[PDB]
């Protein structure tokens, strides 16, 4: 059977299994899952071009011009020019966005630590480890 | 910074930019990207359920049933009765789509190993298990 062991299923596969359980979680919080992986992206994080957004949330870059339009009308997140070059805008969560998810980001690490429970934490982290080295290996 | 070592990111990340690789080949010999997903899908496969297909190809039913009503149309695949249930609709895969999609299948398997070539093999093996492992005890 060519799918059971093919990297790009089992990595879409697992993807969507996972993040459909904590989206629930994210919804029953009153985000949306566009919302909430914005500001999750963004925590903790100095500005980051609006591309750059874009391929951490692995939302296309015309969609995420429009749901900043709207977080920014709400105050969650901020637009700022970038110091050099004028092609680029640079986004940032604010205050507000922060103190709204950050309950949330902690409901988030909690589940993350039940996925990665069974697994023990020397798989876990040499999955975390493969995985930042592939997407570091394929972005563009 | 959250989202750098965050695991539903991390599989969403990898997942997106090393499928977006292929579906550029998968274009260019003139299949959809979920046409694609549904002929690997079911290659070397017995007859399965419509929802399972759905899970394993990450798409919505109701979607995955306006493909299949189009891709049967084509005589790629075939809708067939479950022997017990009624309820279950099975579906798999005809020799006309097998051989429309084995070329492309030879070079997804030549992208996977480019792929996963810098892990090497043990590195690679204990990914696919994870995923494998996560997705077994995720899925409903």
């Amino acid at each position: 059977r060519f799918v059971d062991d093919y990297l790009p299923a089992l990595l879409a596969q697992a993807s969507q299994l996972i993040a459909s359980e904590f989206h629930e979680v994210a919804r029953q919080h009153g985000f949306s899952v566009s919302e909430w992986a914005v500001m999750a992206s963004l925590a903790g994080s100095e500005p980051i071009s609006i591309g750059q957004l874009a391929q951490v949330t692995v939302t296309k870059q015309p969609t995420v011009t429009r749901l900043l339009d709207r977080m920014e009308a709400r105050g969650q997140v901020e637009r700022l020019p970038h110091e050099s070059d004028r092609r680029i805008t640079l986004v940032r969560i604010t205050r507000k966005g922060l103190k709204a998810v950050e309950h949330l980001m902690e409901l988030a690490r909690e589940h993350e630590r039940r996925v990665l429970e069974p697994f023990g934490l020397r798989r876990a982290e040499e999955l975390k480890q493969t995985l930042r080295q592939m997407i570091d290996l394929h972005v563009h």
